[PDB]
């Protein structure tokens, strides 16, 4: 009949109708034609009566097949097994637990037929954090293998791979054993055999969802299974990346983070009894995996780390760990305001411990060096705590995020200026200042973006250490605008950290702008009543529709008179216009306006 | 009888339990109670089981009387100490040192030093006016002093004391002890300000002295009329905010005399001259331009030396500690921050900075936090800086330098083992913030001083703590251990521990006890061994003493030092 174009397979287990609902229905308004994409579900012999319901609901949905295995215990075999019954030219591996985004489909595959790629690796949101996939989700790249295998990163299975590609080198996930981190083996092996890939950065196309349920088992939990799975994972890159910058890249990337990682701030949150197993489990593996070369890739804060680790000294470290604790860089609001159609910010911070005292760097000769005791300076090689050479790398930009789909966005076109700064004597701190500018129609992709509470961060990078946190500010900030059909209003929210209020998702506009009561205007010709708003930065054409509740004065259980209302800009100036049109009134009046699902708190009056 | 404790009846052990506890005689002091009730007393040979009290105030026989509530306790030393001082300086009223649980201080002004003849000061002296002073019973009957009877009327206790000292009240104040810990455990809008006004009302009929009566209505007026038209108003709805404003405004108009205007601060002088306008937009606006202003110090060096420990910390005026505070030069004078909008309103010198440059404080305290007492840290120096950061834009920049000596706080047995916690108070602008020392690295500093173990540190809450008595930390714990300095002799039965930082002064002898288990065997039973903490010439180690058991082979040894153990891994072959 006609060709699939994407098989979506879903492993199950014990899984009810109702924890399908939002998976179902961002699928269902999927913009591809259904006829043009299957689902493929694989139970893994569920024990309740769940697959019963779920055999049942998908006879209703002919592109829907379901099939249900003996149990395995995880997801690989039920993942393997629908691989091989779908027909699509593309798989998507989306758990019961997530959702897509309307346009994925169409935009995946426009963007992966186009240019034959073996896989696209589209943009991926997450619930927490101000960003995922930073530094690759940064352009559309059709030919990103040429990058080389960090194109792939962040390496979770929720990307689009070509299906005749996967059977063609038999890539498949390892269902004979639970292994952590199998995905990292699933894509290592796509990029492994030659894979095209693509990364699609500028539509969100995966929501991978925290449920907040825990993965409370034994096997996650033991220290030893931990290690044992560490060591399987750097000797399978070992064994079978071949090109030499594609393994160099992976061994480093890996001992970095998950090895050298357990050597900061996890110190302080361990005990002596787990510290002494796994600091012993990461020696071990440095010496037999690492090459000592690895080591010259690192930053200088984790060279510090390598070298220690492989001294054996987990004191000089726990030490280490403790001057490390809280360094940061929070960003404070100096400015904002709204010019033309954008929102403007002026931005500064400074490295501090917890956005308190500052974090110094010292000057002793002509060496800016990190402030260490006496003890520790004399371990350690001399470059390795000398900063001289990285006082130029810092970075200072800032980020968006939208609070219902949790995407988040680089604000693009920011200048920034870091400086080293000489406080007292020979100690030095780091400040930075940042300008930047809004454009919220740059992030609104869906139709739901429209209305929507956006929170604003920055990411400040530089001596190895990284800081994405929201932008804040200590004074009330409330300023809103009415840009070309959108309400906008900049506050500071309930956490006291910077949100743009899109579509009065959150707060009033007339309430947060105030009314111009004595210049409200009643014309009993045409029952229009002109309510003028005081503060607010009106550009472009605007006319939200909404109404307004009219109540008498005086009596208590009052009937409620609904009109309706409309809020325009035009001219630079915003007013609100309640038409009573042909009602008949008289007397003195309550008025509330709802704008948006907002009302507004300004007691305002009329008399007809 | 030298103390008669008169008491509201209200469903009684639990009130005596501090009462019992005193030091004073047991037969010099009475209690006044007004079927159990029988049963309690006739066990009791002191016990006699508004109206309530004032018949206990007739038919009592002390020569002072202290009105305890309940859940309140007094300190053990309080009836010897409140006695001597009323009776050797002949006094009518014992201002007491008063304890509240949260906050930093409390008559932070009036509890500062002790004053035999603190009357001479003026109405000022009873503040604050809680009803838990001392006072005369000759006296209160002398001048008929009694609590109001016939309605339930608000801030009882400052009529009480404002009858005292119009009476001419022989009032003395006792700060070097805390007397009274009070726990504390009319919200319509027009029963508070019906109350409000009585007790205005009860001001200019009642004081006679202008000296009192200014006073006592500018104290009162700034923080209970004013006290509505700053944060008060981000905190209640529209309706609620317009029938006490409206009160608030006939209560100036028809009370308030334009004079006290002149005795308020640049930012109350505001408040005053737009309530009587009835500018209500502009004080909701102002409310929003004036929250979250603070200052909060930060820890820039902490170390021992000597005896004391001493610390450098630095502040600056802050929207709640993020982005500065900021005042504006114009001309030759240094503005508020404010729209034209409001500018315009006001007038002009209403918003100028530039007399009260001068009148920055800055000055450290510490609080126990079993204790909850609060004192002043004595002998400090600061140093408080207008600079100009950017433009004409000035900030307010401080910086401080201060020891303490733990001994001053000590008056109590319980004091020697409890922590403590550090806070600065900066005032100015008519700001003020009394806020905790904090610090953003990790600090952790150890000092065995005279017996006693010290521990400086920044706990969970980045807050500055000084543990006194490892009442919650190990002093091994954060000193360390050189397991590679480690000294043993088994024909004594000693095993020398030698502790890594901390800093020495003194000679300590502190008796604590050790655990011995084998290395390998995880289920020998546990061979508790008695040791000691030893600190002499500036160094610090730990003794332990085996010898009434044979052992040969790796042990773990945990020290038990105050009854807190370390986790330094310790291994004796
Ligand atoms: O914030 P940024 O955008 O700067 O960076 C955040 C991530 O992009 C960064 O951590 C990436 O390097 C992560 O990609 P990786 O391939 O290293 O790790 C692969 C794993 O995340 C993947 O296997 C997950 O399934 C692991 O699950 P969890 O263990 O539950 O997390
Ligand atoms: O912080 P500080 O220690 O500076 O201030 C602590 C007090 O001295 C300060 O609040 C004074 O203004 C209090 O003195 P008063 O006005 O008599 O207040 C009387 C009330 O305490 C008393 O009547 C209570 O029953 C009212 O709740
Ligand atoms: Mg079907
Ligand atoms: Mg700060
Ligand atoms: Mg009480």
């Amino acid at each position: 009949k006609k060709d699939i174009k994407i098989s979506v397979v879903v492993p199950t287990y014990n899984t009810e109708l109702e924890g399908l609902k939002n998976l179902m229905a961002s699928i269902d308004k999927q913009t591809m034609n259904p006829d043009e994409y299957e689902l493929v579900f694989v139970d893994d012999g569920s024990t309740t009566d769940t697959y019963e319901r779920l055999q049942e609901f998908a006879e209703t949905r002919p592109n829907m097949t379901v099939k249900q295995i003996e149990n395995s215990g995880w997801g690989s075999r039920p993942r393997n097994i629908a691989t091989k019954m779908a027909k699509g030219e593309y798989i998507l591996y989306l758990d019961h637990d997530d959702t897509v985004f309307p346009e994925t489909f169409e935009r995946v595959y426009n963007f992966g037929k186009e240019n034959n790629l073996d896989v696209v690796s589209g943009k991926e949101v997450r619930t927490n954090g101000w960003s995922w996939g930073w530094k690759q989700f940064s352009e559309n790249n059709p030919h990103a293998e040429e990058m080389g295998i960090e194109c792939l990163l962040p390496m979770t299975p929720h990307k689009f791979y070509k299906r005749e590609f996967l059977l063609e080198n038999d890539i498949t996930f390892d269902d004979g054993a639970r292994v952590l981190w199998e995905d990292v083996y699933f894509n290592s092996k796509a990029f492994i055999h030659g894979a095209k890939v693509g990364i699609l950065a500028d539509y969100p196309t995966y929501y991978w969802i925290a449920t907040g349920a825990n993965n409370s088992s034994s096997f996650g939990r033991d220290p030893h299974e931990k290690w044992n799975q560490i060591n399987k994972l750097f000797n399978f890159f070992k064994d079978n990346i071949k090109e030499q910058r594609d393994l160099d890249f992976m061994l480093t990337h890996w001992y970095r983070s998950r090895v050298l990682g357990i050597l900061g701030q996890w110190l302080l949150k361990n005990n002596n009894e787990r510290i002494d197993i796994e600091f012993n489990y990461a020696k071990k593996l440095a010496e037999e995996l690492i090459p000592a070369y690895i080591s010259e890739n690192l930053d200088k804060n984790n060279q510090v780390k390598d070298y220690l680790l492989r001294q054996g000294d987990l004191d000089s470290l726990k030490k280490l760990a403790q001057i490390d604790a809280g360094i940061t860089a929070l960003s404070y609001v100096e400015d904002a305001y709204f010019k033309e159609d954008k929102l403007f910010f002026k931005t500064s911070t400074k490295m501090t411990y917890e956005d308190k005292e500052d974090f110094f760097i010292e000057k002793t000769a002509d060496r800016m060096e990190r402030i260490l005791p006496e003890e520790i300076k004399s371990k350690l090689p001399k470059e390795f705590f000398d900063y001289s050479d990285d006082l130029a790398e810092f970075t200072y930009e800032p980020s968006i995020k939208g609070r219902n789909s949790r995407a988040t966005w680089k604000i693009d076109g920011s200048t920034s200026n870091v400086e080293v700064v000489n406080k007292k004597a020979n100690l030095y701190k780091i400040e930075g200042e940042m300008s930047f500018s809004v454009q919220i129609n740059d992030y609104i992709l869906d139709a739901a973006d429209k209305k929507q509470p956006w929170d604003i961060a920055t990411r400040f990078t530089g001596l190895g250490y990284t800081s994405h946190r929201a932008l804040t500010i200590g004074k009330i900030l409330i300023k809103t605008a009415l840009i070309n059909n959108k309400t906008m209003i900049v506050y500071k929210n309930a956490s006291g950290l910077i949100s743009l209020d899109v579509g009065s998702s959150v707060r009033s506009i007339v309430e947060d702008s105030g009314v111009k009561r004595e210049q409200i205007l009643i014309d009993k010709t045409s029952g229009k009543v002109t309510i003028p708003l005081n503060e607010i930065h009106v550009f472009g054409e605007s006319l939200i529709e909404g109404n307004a509740e009219l109540k008498p004065v005086g009596i208590s259980d009052a009937d409620p008179i609904n009109v309706k209302a409309k809020l325009i800009g035009e001219a630079n100036k915003a007013r609100v216009e309640v038409l009573l049109g042909d009602e008949k009134l008289s007397g003195e009046y309550h008025l509330v306006t709802n704008i948006q699902g907002k009302k507004d708190k300004q007691q305002i009056k009329i008399t007809l």
